[PDB]
């Protein structure tokens, strides 16, 4: 969908801090310094100790520079040194971390991914996002029509996207710029491209769509998400016997109003009867919902597994597979997933009306609960089959697995 996952994939395989335990007493070690701490040896001494595995850590005291401190750090099959400093918190650049494990945690994400995906990121910014999704005043969309903003460092909380180019904010730290006026959120270089178009009042409005599905569930102290209840309750109060549900789709026009009814209003947005007659409005927004979340409630660090189901021919290991993959999902992704299943299993019993059996459910549902995680969107394309079998028996089997 809209959000890529490459550098939020890529993150994940990061590799992870190694502290090198000095088992030692020093003399003259800073108090704030630990275990990792070696004094001044050699720099033949600091790639003998590091050369052990990939992230290895150690800080030394500097011989060009002696009463000044440098980490040295194990990646690429090389030691990279840097200069840290310290008054209170630790660190080697802009940003401050409240230990080294974690400042190295950030060191090794931005060396893996700044040195993997080089002309990725020197690219991510052609054909941006910005002008054509989100909101804007004139609360309406982009996409249906001077103030500088005013960027400042952020720390965000939960994986958070860029706004004007849609990849991925990485890293632990500071990981890009937020405006304190209208909210936007973006990477450090995005920021200079993003025209002076600030709207103050965009930061009234606390958006749900395409925010992380954990995120949003933390954030607001619920369950599942707010749009996924009300929609659902919305469609079962109305009837499950209207026919092609969640096949035929609504005005798109209307859709994105009900999502924009989400962004602005929460547990007050109006989706009745009286507001919009169409039920299958109702359906492509609780279908858009799903496809505007970053990552997919079927996450990218359990699609294998799924998959791997889907292809095994035995009935029984396939549902007991099947049940191992739900494992692999977080508890929020888990009981919102088991929620929908759930839903549409009660929409299959009316197959007698609406005609919606869990085979052509599961054609609806499988691409949009589901992405692989491969760079190869066209060759990811051959899963289609597997993801759209994979929901089906999620829906039919439902009342054992979950
Ligand atoms: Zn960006
Ligand atoms: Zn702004």
């Amino acid at each position: 969908g809209v959000w890529k996952s490459y550098l939020y994939q890529l993150q994940q395989e990061a590799p992870h801090p190694r502290r090198i335990t000095c088992t030692c007493e020093v003399e003259n070690r800073p108090k704030y310094y630990g275990r990792e701490f070696h004094g001044m040896i050699s720099r033949e001494a600091a790639d003998q100790l590091l050369i052990v595995a990939e992230g290895s850590y150690l800080i030394r005291e500097s011989q060009r520079q002696p009463g000044t401190y440098t980490l040295a750090l194990r990646f690429g099959s090389q030691t990279r040194n840097f200069r840290l400093y310290y008054d209170g918190k630790h660190f080697v650049g802009e940003k401050r971390f409240e230990s080294i494990h974690d400042l190295v945690t950030d060191g090794l994400i931005t060396l893996y991914i700044e040195t993997k995906a080089a002309e990725y990121i020197a690219k991510m910014t052609i054909n941006p996002i910005y002008e054509h999704v989100g909101y804007t005043t004139l609360m309406p969309v982009l996409k249906e029509t001077e103030k500088i903003h005013n960027f400042k460092v952020h720390t965000f909380r939960g994986p958070h996207w860029c706004e004007y180019c849609a990849n991925f904010m990485w890293g632990l730290i500071a990981q890009g710029v937020k405006c304190a006026d209208c909210g936007l959120n973006v990477h450090k270089q995005c920021s200079k491209m993003v025209p002076n178009d600030c709207k103050p009042d965009l930061k009234h409005v606390k958006k749900v769509y395409s925010c992380d599905l954990t995120t949003l569930v933390k954030a607001h102290t619920t369950k599942r998400p707010m749009v996924v209840d009300m929609c659902i309750r919305e469609i079962e109060s109305r009837g499950l016997n209207s026919e092609g549900l969640y096949r035929v789709s609504g005005f798109s026009d209307l859709i994105e109003d009900v999502k924009m009814a989400f962004d602005r209003d929460g547990e007050k947005a109006d989706i009745s009867v009286n507001m919009y007659e169409d039920i299958n409005i109702i359906t492509g927004a609780l279908k858009l919902y799903f496809r505007d979340l970053p990552i997919p409630l079927i996450t990218y660090d359990a699609y294998p597994k799924f998959i791997e189901s889907a292809k095994i021919m035995d009935p029984d290991e396939q549902l007991e597979t099947l049940h191992e993959a739900l494992k692999l999902l977080p508890p929020a992704h888990c009981e919102t997933l088991r929620y929908l299943m759930a839903h549409l299993k009660r929409v299959t019993l009316h197959e007698k009306e609406n005609l919606m059996n869990a085979e052509n459910l599961g054609i609806v549902f499988g691409p949009t609960l589901m992405r692989s995680p491969e760079l190869d969107a066209m060759a990811a394309l051959n899963d289609i089959r597997y993801q759209r079998l994979v929901v089906e028996l999620l829906i039919k089997n439902e009342d054992i697995l979950f």
